[PDB]
């Protein structure tokens, strides 16, 4: 669900999910069109391009389960669904750890006009 996905997000990173990454660029929180403005952005689109891998789940209030070990999140076994989710929200959380090194805050409350252009999965 949207909020696990917002505590995973915390843990990895240390920031909140709102605001942080509920409006970052053109595909973080709201997605759809544009050349991702950086590697965090980025990350926004592959997550929506894996949900749009799942077009008979719902990603936004299907619970998941997962724990930790060591560091590491492990996505336990759930409905095919809920496994699926889980494994593309992991995967966002661990991108967006990766490139906090350049996450930037002129990314927030990026307005949608300047995103234009599909760009494929
Ligand atoms: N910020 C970054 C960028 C690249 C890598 C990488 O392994 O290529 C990383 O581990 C962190």
């Amino acid at each position: 669900s949207l909020l696990e996905f917002g505590k995973m997000i915390l843990e990895e990173t240390g920031k909140l999910a709102i605001p942080s990454y509920s409006s970052y660029g053109c595909y973080c929180g709201w997605g759809g069109k544009g050349t991702p403005k950086d590697a965090t952005d980025r990350c926004c689109f592959v997550h929506d391009c894996c949900y749009g891998n799942l077009p008979d789940c719902n990603p936004k209030s299907d619970r998941y389960k997962y724990k930790r070990v060591n560091g590491a999140i492990v996505c336990e076994k759930g409905t095919s669904c809920e496994n699926r989710i889980c494994e593309c929200d992991k995967a966002a959380a661990i991108c967006f750890r990766q490139n906090l090194n350049t996450y930037s805050k002129k990314y927030m409350l990026y307005p949608d006009f300047l995103c234009k252009g599909e760009l494929k999965c």
